[PDB]
């Protein structure tokens, strides 16, 4: 394997048809003989871990132990034809026959993979480096083809990504990545999140932004797939380890939850459906549940019981789930404002954003880099702005000693902690709890389950408050969601409209208050009439009451105009008023939210349709790679994957700076000086080399 | 052929057979493909439309019972609130087919302590309900047709 | 494809369309890691057939 | 038409450098290039 990793640090800033690659071209032809040796190893290993995996193989076996005799041993893999002879008896070399000349063949087949992985990897990326930097040599496809099952099994791990090189030219990597990491990723939350950061971005980020827009997700990403892994599951003591399991249960079926508790409020507004008044009881009206069985009432109450249990239990969920990302994004943020701009050394924002100044209190806070990962931006951010304010602002701006830190980089000390319930009482940071309260409290999610809560116990108060909660399935669709944000995406028209409609209406009222106050008598009787006009605020509210309502205007709610002085005058009035009013004014509201609801579904389309026509990481069009078929496809599931951009960046993370290849370590100073200008811009390496590969 | 000895059975089955020539024809074929075309939405929709009306029924039973009755005769009333199943079904059947709304069918709230709360109630149901949503469901089937 | 499972046993299953080799095909290709036995009857062909 | 005809004059100016007609894609190709094209370059203010 360290052989294989200098020969690749040999490949490192390689063009195409290179000649350092030319030469190890002809230096595994020399030692062709050697290689397929290697690789008639690694592909007979792999072939035998599948077969002892294989039913054809199982059925040939049949001892209760699982130990297979050579013979059987032979005819079961002549049976599955993958191996030859000669390949079956140095099988049977290498198995260590006991005196029954017996096999196991689970420790036959695990004894040699694990520590043939790091070099089966390592050749298979070599292999394919070389043949995607000389294409067109025979012998190196020779080789391919006789480590094709090798490259088969590394494929899912095999990491590939394009960076701008360090020498202007585009370079393609080959990296490790994790089946932990693979399979963290593939978890139907972090999918869920990485649609809504794709939305976001291509609908309202520019391209410069977004390639550090994408990166803030990566690592908002490692960190959700952190929390997930901790939530995993495979006297203080003992009760800790009981609270802590159950935290973990309430946070693992969350959505279970927030379901069950939908289904609860629909099965309570059901029973509720049987509810009816009766003046008698079961001169004040009685309310009661009116049901053959009976059973309804105890029903409706274990039911409202449980549902408000059912929402402590989702608000738990949600602070043990959500909020510490809610919280890693936000001291994320407030450490790099810190730190690249001194927010609050230089800009000094005064009651600028409210954020800002709520992020004030935190800043002295000895807590304040605990969720987000680096502890150390306090003291980056005094050895960056410290002589420029002095060393003794930014202490005790940042809420640090001097000497501390000069203590702590001279030796390392461990104090014991005390298990005692005090000792944990002046552990706690009053402040850093305040700004974390404030923080979660700003949260809309977590407003939104508590007035869940707070509803479910009102509820409780009277069971008619339990019918509030079926808005839930509203906010929980996504149709049901643009339908409900459109009445916001427009809003400001919509309240200037309607207000427009208002001053409309005071003025007609204004001028039938004037003159045509006898047409608006809405009394039949003789004896006792009533008037709308009488009262100007009287008329106005009967105007804006029924005449907006009303198809044809006020003048089909008021009096006809027939054989009166006024009757022209009057048919004018009530024919603009319905033309201003019912026709145009109500046209263009219902078309303010009309025309919101389709925007808002064209985007998401439009969202998807750039998806499809661009690649999201160098912005070149789908028709480009399309000549080749499959080109756009291969493009974005390989070449360009974003996917594959965070596992290198985890992968990045996870390994140490001195194992770092020369292409790592450059693309992690560009990382931590957040400079994104390695990820390609409008360039490709088969746009690059597009002359060399044809 | 099943519809047809149906209506060996009872002649009128045989205007079953009248909704061959829509299937028949392209444009009838896509607007009969249209009402599916967008079928989730439609649903999803309906449901919203529905249990927002659930909301107004269950205002209107608790506080507006005395508006709901539909009878002009003293001797014998009708309620439509005395029971939320009645009200429920009331709503859903003469507010969402009323231009006004459910305001043009239940009594005028004039000269009522509970006039204002009334008035707010019935705008209200007729913006959400007569304009927004209906519109809304409008629009899925005719867009999906265009 | 649950359905599709009656007709592979069945003699006359490549009737309507035209290759009638087409079990034969299958057997030539996916015999040797299975076995032609279990092709065989999956098929429905005798071998010596 | 009108709030089309205002939303169309916005993204116009945001695609076109005012002054040489030029399409935003053409500078793009350096990060930030239509925007300090028309901060510095072209900037009808600094035309006045
Ligand atoms: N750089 C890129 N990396 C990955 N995917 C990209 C990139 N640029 C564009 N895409 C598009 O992102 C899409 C995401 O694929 P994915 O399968 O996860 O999506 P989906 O919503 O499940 O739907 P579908 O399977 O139809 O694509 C791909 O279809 C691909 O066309
Ligand atoms: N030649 C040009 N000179 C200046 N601005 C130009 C030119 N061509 C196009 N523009 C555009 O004019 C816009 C005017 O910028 P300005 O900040 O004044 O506008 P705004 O209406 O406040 O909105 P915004 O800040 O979002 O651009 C710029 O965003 C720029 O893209
Ligand atoms: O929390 C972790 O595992 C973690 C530790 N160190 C990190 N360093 C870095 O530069 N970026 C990260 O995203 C990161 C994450
Ligand atoms: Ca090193
Ligand atoms: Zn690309
Ligand atoms: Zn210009």
């Amino acid at each position: 394997k360290d052989m294989v990793v200098m020969l690749l640090s040999l490949l490192e800033g390689n063009v195409v048809n290179g000649m350092i690659a030319r030469q190890m071209v002809d230096m595994l032809v020399e030692s062709s003989s050697n290689v397929e040796m290697i690789l008639k190893f690694f592909d007979m290993f792999l072939k035998l871990k599948d077969i002892v995996g294989s039913e054809a193989f199982q059925d040939y076996v049949t001892d209760p132990r699982g130990l297979i005799s050579k013979k059987d041993f032979q005819k079961a893999m002549d049976s599955q034809k993958q191996f030859t002879g000669p390949e079956i008896q140095f099988l049977l070399s290498c198995s260590e026959a006991d005196e029954n000349e017996m096999i196991n063949f689970e420790e036959f087949a695990n004894r040699f993979q694990e520590p043939a992985r790091d070099i089966g990897f390592n050749v298979a990326v070599l292999l394919t480096n070389l043949s995607e930097h000389v294409p067109h040599d025979p012998r190196l496809r020779n080789f391919l083809e006789l480590a094709e099952s090798i490259l088969e099994y590394f494929r899912p791990y095999l990491g590939r990504i394009e960076i701008m090189g360090a020498s202007r030219r585009i370079e393609r990597i080959y990296f490790e990545i994790s089946e932990t990491n693979r399979a963290q990723w593939e978890m139907p939350q972090v999918k869920e999140s990485k649609r809504q950061f794709i939305f976001d971005v291509v609908n309202e980020g520019g391209e410069a932004e977004k390639m550090e827009l994408f990166v803030s997700f990566c690592e908002d990403t490692i960190f959700e797939m952190q929390i997930a892994a901790q939530i995993s599951e495979p006297f203080w003591g003992e009760l800790e380890v009981q609270r802590v399991k159950f935290l973990n249960y309430l946070s693992r079926n969350f959505y279970t939850l927030r379901f069950l508790a939908l289904f609860l409020a629909f099965a309570i507004n059901f029973i509720l459906l049987f509810y009816k008044v009766s003046d008698s009881p079961p001169n004040m009206v009685y309310y009661f549940l009116e049901e053959s069985t009976g059973y309804m009432e105890p029903a409706l109450w274990c039911l409202s019981l449980l549902h408000t249990l059912v929402a402590f239990l989702c608000i738990i969920g949600y602070n043990c789930l959500k909020v510490p990302l809610v919280i890693f994004k936000r001291e994320k943020e407030l450490a790099r404002k810190l730190e690249f701009d001194g927010l609050y050394i230089t800009e000094q924002p005064g009651d600028d954003d409210v954020k800002g100044q709520w992020d004030r209190l935190v800043l002295n806070t000895p807590s304040f880099p605990s969720n987000y990962w680096d502890k150390f931006v306090k003291r980056k951010v005094l050895d960056k702005h410290g002589d420029i304010f002095g060393r003794e602002r930014i202490a005790e701006l940042l809420g640090m000693d001097l000497a501390s830190l000069e203590i702590t980089a001279h030796n390392e000390r461990k104090p014991d902690p005390p298990p005692g319930l005090l000792t944990w009482l002046m552990s706690i940071d009053v402040k850093y709890q305040i700004w974390k309260f404030g923080v979660i409290f700003t949260d809309n999610s977590f407003l939104y389950l508590g007035w869940y809560m707070v509803m479910s116990l009102l509820g409780h108060y009277n069971n008619f408050f339990f019918a509030a909660h079926l808005l839930d399935i509203a906010m929980g669709v996504k149709t049901l969601r643009t339908i409900l944000s459109s009445v916001t995406h427009n809003g400001k028209q919509l309240v200037m409209t309607v207000g427009l409609l208002a001053v409309v209406v005071y003025l007609y009222t204004v001028v039938a208050f004037n003159f045509f106050r006898k047409f608006y008598n809405k009394s039949e009787d003789e004896d006792e009439p009533d008037m709308k006009c009488d009262d100007m605020m009287t008329c106005y509210l009967f105007h804006m009451y029924v005449g907006v309502r009303a198809g044809g205007g006020i003048g089909d709610e008021i009096e006809d105009p027939a054989g009166d002085e006024y009757e022209l005058y009057r048919v004018v009035f009530d024919i603009t008023f319905f033309f201003f009013v019912i026709v145009i004014l109500l046209a263009i509201i219902q078309g303010l939210i009309i025309d919101a609801f389709g925007e808002l579904r064209d985007q998401q389309e439009q969202v998807k349709e750039d998806m499809e026509t661009k690649c999201f990481i160098c912005g070149i069009g789908s028709d480009y790679f399309d000549t080749t078929p499959h080109g756009f496809e291969t493009h974005t599931l390989e070449e360009h994957n974003l996917a594959n951009y965070m596992f290198f960046l985890m992968y990045l993370i996870n390994k140490d700076e001195t194992e770092h290849t020369g292409q790592e370590s450059y693309v992690w100073k560009m990382y931590q000086e957040r400079c994104w200008d390695f990820f390609p811009a409008g360039d490709c390496f088969r746009k690059q080399y597009e002359d060399q590969l044809s």
